[PDB]
């Protein structure tokens, strides 16, 4: 039971409590305003207490898509959007300016709230912040943030890989291929990201997706089944052959595994040729 | 240098060269046409060659975010999406039925092609289908296929959280808390999930962000900055004591750790009376 205030591009949620001047708890690295209830059941006597989750954790949600660049570690989307969502929030629950307290990233939300729309901002309060770029070291910091986050997401996304290469029942050729990695860092990243979007997102979806064979007789004239040579004893090879099977929808074999059409271009094309000219 | 077909929810592109017939060809795992254009060149004399970048990948760009609903192994959204998109990229290029080769999971694209809109079809060929739902004992491939994914992306996540982990100089009080299990399997993976996307996504970003002392000297009497007193020697506490010597603005000692405003609820409160109240 939260309560909603549509913007632009999300939803935000909130909890509220409590009677008098408006305040506001902007949520750290946990991103949610649960966190601060039990605080918020010691102040609902002075204070109308907010508990925001901020717009891409929780019960809010996004309506439009983050911006592809918001993962760059320069991106000044999120941090603005967020300061904006509370300049908004504040502006909707009272006409004075509002008291409001961000702890560790969400004290930093609080920042940019105040420098961007100090006309909300009665009183703040900035618990443990952790922003750098005014200190003497900053460039130290920011490099020292930079190799943790890669490192981290590195190495979950490589024990991903590892654990997937584990499972993979594949052909030499295929193998090969598979094994290519990417020319960068960031490229490799982004084969693995593109991995494990596969997996969770695609690979249950689609291979138990609602087909029958019912469907494949209905214009049995229009399909042909393909087989690779390289790819021989591999599963979806059994699938075409439980088609023919019990359909008599033909098998074509054709060169390569299951990249064939990359492997041996010009032998694919001979056959697509054959088949279809 | 792609081409654009703008779809409800998504910028779909494709590659397309040669002369004669259209012929779409889908990508399976890698998501992207750019796998198929070996091969575009060995045809185009002979067909209108279409490489897709299905809609969650590549160079097409989604304009609105995908269901929460899409994680669930049993959602067909994504499946019924691409089959659309197909469906309405063969009608933009040609008002005769086309050719259509799937590969792997983009030939069960195809298969939903055929079953829900047959009338752009005029052959097509399946390569390589992973499909289980029609087979004999289909609840064994199915069980396998989640059983597999779960492990990749939990394993995944674990150690990306065990290295995180490894990285913290934290305080006593906010490690204990940190260290308390959640009580559902589901509720683990999503504090999981929430750490890795502020890691990727918020914390550089907002640490290195454009605030200045300046801004906190324009506004010097409305803040207040917060220390932990079961946090001291921690880096945020370093970053108000520096804000506090170059500015003035006083530091309040404030119960907890990082986490006071949770740990110890009442004292926190009290702090923030005596400040504001
Ligand atoms: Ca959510
Ligand atoms: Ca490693
Ligand atoms: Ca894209
Ligand atoms: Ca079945």
């Amino acid at each position: 039971g939260m309560e909603t205030l549509e913007l632009q591009g999300a939803k935000l949620r909130y909890h509220q409590v409590g009677q008098g001047p408006v305040l506001i708890f902007i949520p750290g690295a946990n991103g949610t305003g649960d966190i601060f209830l039990p605080l918020a059941e010691q102040l609902k006597d002075h204070f109308t207490v907010v508990a925001v989750d901020r717009r891409d954790y929780g019960e809010s949600e996004l309506t439009e898509p983050l911006p592809d660049s918001a993962s760059n570690p320069d991106s000044d989307y999120r941090v603005k959007r967020d300061a904006q969502d509370i300049a908004e929030l504040a502006k909707s629950l009272s006409d004075e300016p509002v008291y409001i307290l961000g702890s560790s990233s969400g004290s930093i939300v609080a920042m940019h709230v105040l420098k961007d729309y100090p006309e909300v901002v009665k009183k703040i309060a900035f618990h443990e912040p952790p922003i750098n770029t005014f200190l003497p070291d900053s460039t130290y910091w920011k490099d020292k943030n930079d190799d943790i986050v890669h490192q981290i997401l590195t190495e979950g996304l490589e024990k991903g890989m590892k654990t997937f290469g584990e499972t993979l029942n594949i052909a030499p050729i295929d193998a090969k291929m598979m094994s290519q990695p990417a020319d960068t860092e960031e490229g490799r990243i982004e084969q693995y990201k593109r991995t494990m979007f596969w997996l969770e997102f695609e690979i249950r979806q689609y291979t138990h997706s609602n087909i029958t064979l019912d469907d494949f007789t209905k214009y049995s004239d229009k399909i042909t089944l393909l087989n690779g040579t390289d790819s021989r004893g591999s599963f979806p090879q059994d699938v075409n052959f439980y088609i023919n099977k019990e359909t008599g929808i033909p098998i074509v074999d054709i060169p390569g595994g299951h990249l064939g059409y990359i492997q041996k271009p010009e032998g694919f094309a001979d056959v697509l040729l054959n088949m279809w000219g």
